[PDB]
């Protein structure tokens, strides 16, 4: 269904009540993302949340609140040299759906070596649009999106 050349992909805002989100450093590299991933064929897109919040960032349900979720997709292409046309399913970019959750249990509990092989080796709490503004160019775009469409819950917390 709607093979368009876009991987399904869910993406994570985690959030506290001071209008600070949560920033993750890609595993031995100095550049910095929100926790995302591809949705597995049959899961939902929360599912397929949950399943990377704890493969990600060690977090589950107990720790957390969804607070807002983004209903359409948000589309962003590849650099043209990054695209893989020999793997199938070749996709030139993804399509996100994204999450708010806001963190109840505890910095402690944020724990990004549920693996041998982890996605991320570092976090901060970073002010509301340091994402923006420090994300690699070619998801400016969605991010800007994004956080604009969980602004108003955000603030709300506070
Ligand atoms: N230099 C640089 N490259 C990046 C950065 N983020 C992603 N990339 C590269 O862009 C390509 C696409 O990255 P993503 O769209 O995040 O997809 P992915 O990490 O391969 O797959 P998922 O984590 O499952 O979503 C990857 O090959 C990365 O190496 C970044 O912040 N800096």
């Amino acid at each position: 269904i709607d093979d368009d050349g876009y991987r399904p992909n869910v993406g994570i805002v985690i959030c506290n009540r001071q209008g600070q989100v949560m920033w993750a450093r890609r595993f031995g590299q100095h550049s910095w993302q929100f926790p995302q991933g591809g949705i597995n064929p049959g899961e939902s897109a929360e599912q397929a949340m949950y399943r990377e919040l704890f493969e990600e960032v060690g977090l589950s349900r107990k720790d957390v609140r969804i607070l807002a979720s983004t209903r359409n997709w948000l589309r962003y292409k590849l650099p043209k040299r990054l695209v893989r046309w020999d793997t199938k399913p070749v996709c030139i970019g993804q399509k996100q759906k994204w999450f708010l959750l806001q963190l109840v249990s505890g910095d402690a509990e944020i724990n990004m070596q549920t693996s041998s092989t982890p996605e991320f080796d570092g976090w901060r709490w970073v002010s509301y649009w340091y994402p923006v503004r420090q994300v690699v160019s070619f998801k400016r775009d969605v991010y800007r999106r994004v956080m604009a469409a969980f602004a108003s819950v955000v603030m709300s917390l506070q």
